[PDB]
């Protein structure tokens, strides 16, 4: 159940956060853009195409950075203790 | 047998995936170019020179970034768990 | 005691070394700019609409890289070993 | 003597490759710039300022990242097993 926890709410801010990124930022102008740049924010990909110029934007971004990182420890402990135990 | 079967279905995207990525995408002509594009989206560079602007490009670029965070994290669990043995 | 150690030297980085950035890049000309590349350069994502032109910030930005994948590091085994235990 | 051979051959490899990368590209005119590029590809960041055009600095790149994710791998085994023997 931890697990569940930890991805649902990562999955949530992939979602979620795109929504208010579309109208604070003038770059973005629709929700596929700014999803596809949460996409890339929360796999640590970082392509440039798309980057948050108002420092609203900025904060948002910096929170989808740290659950980004986060999720990638989070995927190593599920593979990790997994063959750990037995 | 557990790794190597993680590995290959990997492998295989940064292979399969770049041959339709060329023709539904204009800024990508060739396989070459793709095939670039396949590694530094796998070991999450992403410098940002070839980008998918396509909604169906996109799609399959989400895909070859989740299998890249879990492929790093697929490395770190071989290492990792071949010292905490003895 | 040994977790807390190392975050505590890494948020003293992203929000020290931003400071001597500013005066000596001609690109940076305020604190929310370097602050927000600081943190982009720790999470490993690099956008690269902020970068080090001077060789005095490549040599600073270059340890905020070694001390930014020793974060993911930090992370990951803070949630590896947590549930290794039991 | 298991992590020192590993990141030695690693250390070669940041300051080895980017010595052939500045006569084959002609971006790179210059060591000091190459240097900077291998960290960036090394610790998986990725600005995208200097990119590799030509296809044998390509396939030197894929280097640079496939043992750049093995370093990060590398560093997480040696504080993860660090604190799990005891
Ligand atoms: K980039
Ligand atoms: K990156
Ligand atoms: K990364
Ligand atoms: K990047």
């Amino acid at each position: 159940n931890g697990l569940n926890r930890f991805l649902m709410i990562f999955v949530l801010l992939v979602i979620i956060i795109p929504v208010p990124m579309v109208f604070i930022e003038p770059e973005i102008n629709n929700y596929p853009d700014a999803l596809w740049w949460a996409i890339v924010t929360a796999t640590t990909v970082g392509y440039g195409d798309i980057v948050p110029v108002t420092p609203i934007g900025r904060i948002l971004a910096s929170i989808m950075m740290l659950f980004g990182i986060a999720f990638i420890g989070m995927i190593t402990s599920t593979i990790t203790n997994f063959f750990r135990c037995k």
